C-alpha cells in the first residue's frame, strides 16, 4: 500500500514504480484496483509513470513478432463521433509498408476500431501465427486487445464499474505487443500530448506523432492540430489544413460501425463523400509521414490519395480473406 | 459514477452532494468505495464535504437521547504513538459536564480510545438505553463507533485493505451521533485545521476548539498549538504551555493500551508521570475551556488538577460497573 499512498500524497511515481504498479494491479482484489485507477486518474500521469505501465503491459502481453511495424491509434473519450480514421489510416498505411494496428482498449465502441474490422469482413481474433502470415503478405493485421492481453481480464470489470478515463485509456495505444518501430496517437486533451510523447521516448519507437485536433484525438481537416514529433529528442509544431494541400472541411457524424464501414470502404474504393475523404487523407498522411514512407504532409496525402481505388478494394478483400482462412 | 467523475476532475463537492455521497457509499460494491476513497483523498477536502458526510453518517446513526453532551477526538495518524489524552480528558470532563465520548473508527488504534478504555475495565459496548444511564448517573459514557454506525459495515474492510488515511480518519470525530454541544477536535496536520473548523459550524456545535499541537493531533504540553475556536464565527490562536500555567515538556511514547491504561490511572489518581500529567493536564483545559466550564486555559487547569485523586478512581469504577451491569 506504499505505491497507493505515494500516489494519493500527489508524488509522481518513477519508471521502475509504475512497472511494478502494473504487476502489483494484475494480481489485487477490485477493491484496491478501483483505488489505484481513481487515484492516479485525480492526480494526473507523467511520462515515465505511462511508459512503465505500458512497458509492463507489453511483458505480460500474448508474445508476437511481427517485422518492423507502424500502428495509428487514439486514447478515445474525445467527445463527438465521427467515422473511425485510425481504422482507415491503418489501411491505407499497408499500402506501402508493415502495418499492425492494436485494438481499442476501451469500452466504449460505437463506432469502434475492432467493430469496424468486422463490419468491412474480417476476423478480427487471430493468432499470433496468421498475425504474422497477414502482415508478410498484405502488410497488414489486427491485434485485438482483449485477445492478447489476459492480464487485463480482471482490470476490466472494475473499469465498467467505475465508468470514468482512466490510464487505460491512454496506455493501450503505447501497449501494443508487436512494439510498433512508427506511430501516430491521437490525444483527446492537450495535457497527454507532453507525457504521451515522452512515453514513447521510454519505449523507444523509432519515429512518432502525438497529435491533438482542435477536440478530436486525431488531426483536424478543419481547424489547428498540435504535433509532438518524437525521434531526434523531441519537437512541436502545429498543422492546419493548409500544410496537408486541402480546403478546410468539417468532419460529419457517424451513427454505427455499419454506417462507419460503408463510408470508410466508399472513400478507400477512390469514392466517397468529401468530409470523410479528406479526414481519411490527414490522417493517413501523417501515419505515411510517421512511417518514413512520405517526406512531409502534402505528400502524405498526395501519395495516400493515389493508393485508393479498385487496388486498396482488392487489398481489402484479400486481408478479410486471409483473417478467415 | 458522476460523482466519482466530478472528484476525479478536481470539482469539490457541494455539502448536499456529499451528504448524497455517503448514501451511495453505503449501499455500493468494495470496488468503488475504493476508487471514492482513494479519490477523495487524492484530491483533498473541504469543510462543506467532510461536513456533508459527517452529516449523513450521523443521521444514519443508532439514535441517541443524551443531553448537551461535550465530545473529545483525534483524527489520529500524527507523527507516532502516546498515550491516549482525549480519553483521559474526557474522563476528568465528566466530572463538571455531560461527557459522550465517540470511539475510534481509525486503524491507528494501538493505545486507541476503545482500547484503553477496555483496558481500564469498560465494556465499550453500551446500548443506547445503557449510554443514557450512564450518562444521567456519572456524566461519562462511550459510544463506540462500529456499534453505533452500521452503515459502515461495508466501509471498514475496504478502509483495511487500502492502508491509507481516508476521509474516515477525519470524519469519525465530526460523526457523534448524540451531536455534540461542545468538541475538542485534533488534527494531523495544520491543513485540516480550517476545513475541521468549518464543518463543525455547518454542524451546528456551540463551541468547538480544532486543535494542532506542533505534529500532533493534540494540545501540546512542550511546544506551540495552532488553535481555532467555532463558536462567534472563527478565531485563530496561538497557545504555548505558558498559557495552561505549566513548564514545557515533552510527551514520551507508549508502547500498548495496557502501558496507555496505567500510565493514565496513575494520573487520573493524583499520582503518574509529570509528562503524561501534564499533558493530560493541557488537554483536559481544553475541554473544560470548550464545554465553558472554565473561562481561560489557565482556569481550566486549576479545575481539571484539582478533580484528580480518589474520587476520579472511584468514578471509574462506577463508569466500568455501570458499563457492565
Ligand atoms: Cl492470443
Ligand atoms: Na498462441
Ligand atoms: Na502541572
Ligand atoms: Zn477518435
Ligand atoms: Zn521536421
Ligand atoms: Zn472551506
Ligand atoms: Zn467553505
Ligand atoms: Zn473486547
Ligand atoms: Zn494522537
Amino acid at each position: 500500500m506504499s505505491l497507493l499512498a505515494k500516489i494519493v500524497d500527489g508524488k509522481n511515481l518513477s519508471f521502475e514504480e509504475a512497472y511494478e504498479l502494473f504487476n502489483e494491479l494484475k494480481g489485487s482484489d477490485g477493491v484496491l484496483i478501483g483505488a489505484y485507477l481513481a487515484a492516479l486518474q485525480t492526480k494526473g500521469y507523467t511520462g515515465e509513470e505511462l511508459a512503465g505501465l505500458a512497458r509492463a503491459m507489453r511483458d505480460s502481453a500474448v508474445k508476437l513478432d511481427l517485422g518492423k511495424v507502424a500502428d495509428t491509434a487514439g486514447t478515445g473519450g474525445d467527445g463527438s463521433s465521427t467515422i473511425n480514421v485510425s481504422t482507415a489510416s491503418a489501411l491505407i498505411l499497408s499500402a506501402f509498408t508493415r502495418v499492425a494496428k492494436h485494438g481499442n482498449v476501451s469500452i466504449t465502441s460505437k463506432s469502434g476500431s475492432a467493430n469496424v474490422l468486422e463490419a468491412l469482413g474480417l476476423n478480427i481474433r487471430v493468432s499470433p501465427e496468421r498475425a504474422r502470415e497477414m502482415v508478410e503478405s498484405t502488410n497488414f493485421t489486427f491485434i485485438f486487445a482483449p485477445a492478447y492481453h489476459p492480464a487485463l481480464r480482471p482490470i476490466m470489470p472494475v473499469r465498467k464499474a467505475l465508468g470514468i478515463k482512466t490510464v487505460f485509456n491512454v496506455i493501450g495505444p503505447l501497449a501494443n505487443p508487436a512494439d510498433p518501430a512508427y506511430q501516430v496517437v491521437g490525444v483527446n486533451s492537450p495535457e497527454l500530448l507532453e507525457p504521451v510523447a515522452e512515453a514513447l521516448e521510454f519505449l523507444g519507437v523509432e519515429r512518432a506523432l502525438v497529435v491533438h485536433g482542435s477536440g478530436m484525438d486525431e488531426v483536424s481537416p478543419h481547424r489547428e492540430t498540435l504535433v509532438l514529433e518524437v525521434g531526434n529528442g523531441v519537437e512541436r509544431y502545429t498543422l492546419s489544413p493548409e500544410d496537408f494541400g486541402i480546403e478546410p472541411v468539417k468532419p460529419l457524424p457517424c451513427s454505427s460501425p455499419e454506417e462507419s464501414a460503408a463510408r470508410i470502404k466508399a472513400v478507400l474504393g477512390g469514392s466517397g463523400r468529401r468530409e470523410d475523404r479528406d479526414f481519411i487523407l490527414v490522417n493517413a498522411s501523417a501515419a505515411l509521414y510517421a512511417s518514413g514512407v512520405a517526406e512531409d504532409f502534402r505528400e502524405g496525402l498526395e501519395m495516400a490519395r493515389e493508393a485508393l481505388g479498385q487496388g486498396m478494394l482488392e487489398k481489402l478483400e484479400e486481408i478479410a480473406c486471409l483473417s478467415k482462412s
